[PDB]
């Protein structure tokens, strides 16, 4: 019997009638034509389009030839259109954020090593989530698919132009950062040229790759929750997979999300009975949206509709010196990290440090009597400012040993009053590097010298019972990497 993640549902709906009836379309004029050719900032979200956008081509007055596959409808001869009558995934995942980052940018063929759809990380995730060292991300999507619209990048583009555009991009002042900057902010660096009209339902997920069951990758194991939610998991894969769904629902934090179809029955596509699924599926036909990618031609860069060469380079240079990486790097988000610890000593397991500082919850004295003694840690966001120095080794040492070159002592006893050695904790700190940085620290216990460190854990020598009896107790270390 199996545990499903609960939530709401965020239901979206685009402005696309709206977006039609500036374009002055026909009723016949197939559904998604309107997307086609809009200027896109591909920072912004995952297959959405962002309220500011602004068609570049007059598909009104283009010449147009019938939907084969539906009678009346028409679309530019220009645009090819692919029926795609179907359900079918485009899932995301990374066992790291900047791994689920890469992941999602890649996840269409859009050019540049920068955070392409990370605008997205606000919604689909949540802060904590996000900056949490021991996470991993998934991103699963249905695509209940109708049609895809594909714009191939024919040298008769400019000509299919609106004329006010077209002159708009042939006067920018390309000697001018500022005018460059601003057209990508308000019209867009791209425009969209492969878009799938239909509906989607997603599920955002953040897990603790620590603390979750490893039978199956983060994907699969998502996947399978996603289709118990919605009703779709057969009697084999509930067996096969429930224990993996149960822990995952456990270990994480997810987010509900969908598009197209009827927004009145769009709750209830996670109930999960399938009938309640299945009756916004079968609403999607009367409603789609623009909702996937045509992943090999997502998009088309903005220059190629420039008349000159000077003019495309003096943008394209534009974007990856100086637009793109600003862009890219209002979504470079790195873990919490550990900067400073504190030990804390009493009477009582409820006792609590300073403001600042979390327990690990360990008795420090376990088996051993004496006082209740907790080590503490400080969390610490990365800005790029400057950022601070990170806990990059912890080190302990006992009774008379000389502080180590320079490491911080914490001058409290680990074994007060237990009898024993007397133990302290030592640790350094050093300017902020992934590669070094403390996200978090633990402490184990237990009945034998040599305990199993927690997964993804190191364990730091020096028993912090060392001398009294009790238990062996270990501080451990995860570094995200
Ligand atoms: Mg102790």
């Amino acid at each position: 019997n199996i545990d499903l993640p609960q939530g709401l549902v965020n239901f979206s709906t685009q402005h696309l009638q709206l977006i039609r009836f500036k374009a002055g379309l026909n009723e016949t004029v197939l559904p998604g034509v309107e997307a086609i050719g809009l200027g896109y900032n591909p920072f912004i979200s995952y297959a959405s389009v962002n309220s500011g956008a602004v068609q570049l081509f007059d598909w009104a007055t283009a010449k147009k030839r019938e939907v084969p596959f539906k009678a009346g409808y028409f679309v530019p001869e220009l645009v090819d259109v692919q029926q795609n009558d179907s359900a079918t995934f485009t899932n995301v995942s990374g066992n790291t954020l900047s791994e689920y980052q890469r992941s999602l940018a890649t996840s269409v063929a859009i050019e540049g090593r920068y955070n392409f759809f990370s605008g997205s990380l606000s919604t689909d995730f949540d802060s904590n989530s996000l900056r949490n060292a021991e996470n991993e991300f998934t991103r699963i999507q249905q695509s209940i698919n109708l049609w895809s619209l594909r714009l191939p990048s024919v040298k008769s583009l400019r000509e299919l132009m609106l004329p006010h555009m077209r002159q708009q991009l042939d006067e920018l002042n390309v000697n001018d950062p500022k005018a460059i900057s601003r057209y990508f902010d308000r019209v867009g660096s791209h425009f969209l040229t492969g878009i799938v009209m239909g509906g989607r339902a997603i599920l955002a997920s953040s897990t603790n790759k620590l603390r979750v069951k490893r039978d199956y990758s983060v994907s699969v194991v998502a996947k399978a929750s996603y289709e118990g939610l919605t009703g779709q998991l057969s009697a084999e894969a509930k067996a096969k997979y429930g224990e993996s769904i149960s822990s995952f629902t456990q270990y994480s934090n997810t987010h509900q999300e969908v598009r197209g179809g009827d927004g009145a029955k769009a709750h209830g596509v996670f109930s999960g009975k399938k009938e309640d699924f299945q009756a916004w599926v079968d609403s999607v036909s009367a409603s789609p949206d623009f909702v996937d990618f045509v992943p090999t031609i997502p998009m088309q860069e903005i220059w190629t509709l420039c008349s000159s060469e000077a003019q495309a380079e003096a943008m394209r240079k534009h974007f990856d010196d100086v637009w793109a990486p600003a862009q890219s790097e209002k979504f470079r988000v790195k873990a919490n990290f550990i900067d400073q610890l504190v030990v804390l000593t009493g009477g009582s397991s409820t006792i609590e440090p300073p403001v600042g500082y979390s327990k690990i919850e360990y008795d420090l004295n376990a088996g051993a009597g004496g006082d209740f003694i907790y080590l503490c840690y400080h969390e610490q966001t990365w800005q790029a400012d400057r950022p601070k120095d990170a806990v990059t080794d912890i080190r302990i040492i006992f009774n008379k040993e000389p502080t180590p070159p320079g490491y911080t002592k914490l001058p409290q006893d680990l074994n007060k009053g237990a009898g024993g050695d007397d133990v302290f904790l030592c640790y350094k700190t050093e300017a902020f590097n992934t590669d070094t940085a403390i996200n978090k620290v633990t402490v184990i216990g237990g009945n034998n010298a040599d305990l199993n460190a927690p997964y993804g854990y190191l364990k730091v020598p020096g028993d912090l019972n060392r001398g009294a009896g009790g238990n062996f107790i270990y501080a451990c270390t995860f570094v995200g990497k």
